[PDB]
C-alpha cells in the first residue's frame, strides 16, 4: 500500500518508513511476488514508504505506487511502466564453443 | 469491510488520509430528506374591545 518515494536528503517527514541501502521489500510488481533490494541509493537524496496517511514533501518522486484496495484479500501490487524503471537482464554472452584443434593430415 | 449484497449505501465519505480536518458528507436533494419544523405562529391574542355608541 501507498508509495516510495524519493526526496533530498535532511529531516524525514513523520510516518514514513526509512527505505536504506540494505533494505529488502517484499512486494507485488506485474503479478510477481519479488524482494527488492536497496543498492546505493543516490546522494543528497532519501527514499522512503509513504503510507496513505502520510503526506508526501515538497520536492519529492514518487518512484512507484500501489493503488487504492482496502477490500482485496490478494493486492495487485504496482505496474512498473516501461521508463519507470530500468530493468536489466544480464547479458550472458555464451562465449565461442571450445573446439579441439584438427591435426592435419597429407 | 467488504460490503454484503442487496446493500444500499445511505452515506459515504470521500478518500482523504493526508486530511487533518475531514469534509465529512454531503447529502444530495433526494439522498437525505430533512424536515425543518413546521412551527406555525398561531392568531396573535388579541383582547376584545368593548364597544361605545
Amino acid at each position: 500500500t501507498g508509495c516510495v518515494a524519493s526526496f533530498p536528503e535532511g529531516d524525514v517527514p513523520p510516518g514514513a518508513v526509512e527505505c536504506l541501502p540494505g533494505q529488502v521489500i517484499r512486494t507485488k510488481v506485474n503479478g510477481e511476488d519479488v524482494m527488492l533490494e536497496i543498492d546505493e541509493v543516490d546522494p543528497g537524496y532519501q527514499v522512503c514508504w509513504f503510507k496513505p496517511d502520510v503526506p508526501l514533501p515538497e520536492n519529492a518522486e514518487i518512484l512507484w505506487s500501489y493503488p487504492y484496495e482496502p477490500t482485496a484479500a490478494l493486492p495487485t501490487g504496482t505496474t512498473w511502466e516501461e521508463g519507470q524503471a530500468n530493468v536489466l537482464i544480464p547479458a550472458e554472452p555464451t562465449p565461442e564453443a571450445a573446439v579441439w584443434p584438427p591435426t592435419p593430415v597429407t
